[PDB]
């Protein structure tokens, strides 16, 4: 009775909405909306709580990047501020490993991380780890084995292919096998242990074809590409399949919802939102 949520977004501004899907029964709920819009946000689970993570408010008053945490209760419909970033982070990717939560590069202004910082919820506070060893905004992260990766983005000058690993008993990364395809804005995420890349910017193109990791034999392989190009997708798990959300297509801002089946490698379509957007934050709790 997991649901599917999403948070903040884009569509001509950055967005408020919380909204939940039902792949039971096809329903969206439509939750409390976020204290504060927000675009190029991230979304993680730990404990039951939903986090929003990052981002930035698009608006026609001025555009501002977000070093904002904020925990939705699920139980109370509420939103709450949690403790701030070290820094705001648009374009952000996060993870979660052991209940603390990984805040990997994005962008504040013109600067373009290679910081990650970690949150632990018992604390409430955010610690400054190992920074990666490229400046990634529009990053996807994928968390495998209780490593953290950190796959494709744009460093500033360079659109990238690369991708990198953190091991944190260690504190140290080192980088992996680059990807076939440069991708930033992709939506990327674990299934049946293996990270896969949906989707993103290839520097001429939105991309509607996916690819695959396998960590022991170190090889990026295409897999079936979604029925619609798309950047700045959110991306999630739910019962085995992968569910990606929304994104731009080079023209329009995306309602679309499908859903990736590994046994028959086929996508289909789910669900639509309930209006268009990209750059949303998607967990499932
Ligand atoms: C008409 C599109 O308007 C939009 C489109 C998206 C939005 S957003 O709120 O989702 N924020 C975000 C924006 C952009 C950069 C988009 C810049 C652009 O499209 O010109 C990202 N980067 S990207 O890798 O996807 C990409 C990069 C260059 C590009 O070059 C195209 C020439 C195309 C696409 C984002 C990546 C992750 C998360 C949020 C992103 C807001 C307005």
């Amino acid at each position: 009775g997991r649901l599917i949520y999403t948070a903040g977004g884009y569509f001509r501004q950055s967005l408020s909405y919380l909204e939940a899907y039902n792949p039971s029964n096809g329903s969206w709920l439509r939750l409390a909306d976020l204290q504060v819009p927000r675009s190029g946000l991230a979304g993680c689970v730990v404990g039951g709580l939903l986090y929003a993570v990052g981002g930035r408010n698009n608006s026609p008053d001025g555009n501002t990047d977000s070093s904002a945490l904020d925990c939705y209760n699920p139980m109370t419909n509420q939103w709450s501020p949690c403790a701030s970033m070290s820094v705001p982070r648009n374009r952000i990717g996060v993870g979660v490993i052991d209940g603390h939560i990984y805040a990997v590069g994005g962008s504040h202004g013109c600067i373009h991380h290679s910081s990650v910082e970690r949150y632990e919820p018992e604390r409430d506070e955010w610690h400054l780890v190992a920074p990666m060893l490229t400046r990634r905004i529009g990053v996807g992260v994928a968390v495998l084995n209780r490593l953290l990766y950190a796959v494709g983005g744009f460093d500033g000058t360079n659109r990238l292919n690369s991708a990198e690993c953190y091991y944190p008993e260690r504190n140290e990364w080192r980088m992996i096998t680059p990807m076939n395809t440069i991708r930033s804005g992709a939506g990327v995420c674990v299934l049946h242990n293996c990270i896969y890349a949906a989707g993103g910017y290839d520097g001429q193109d939105q991309l509607n074809s996916v690819e695959r990791y396998d960590v022991e034999t170190e090889t990026w392989t295409f897999v079936a590409p979604m029925r619609h190009h798309r950047s700045a997708l959110g991306i999630t798990v739910h019962q085995g399949k992968i569910y990606v959300l929304g994104g731009y297509d080079g023209h329009t801002f995306l309602d679309s919802v499908e859903c990736y089946d590994p046994d028959s490698d086929t996508w289909s379509e789910v669900t639509r939102m309930t209006s268009g957007r990209s750059g949303v934050g998607v967990a499932v709790t």
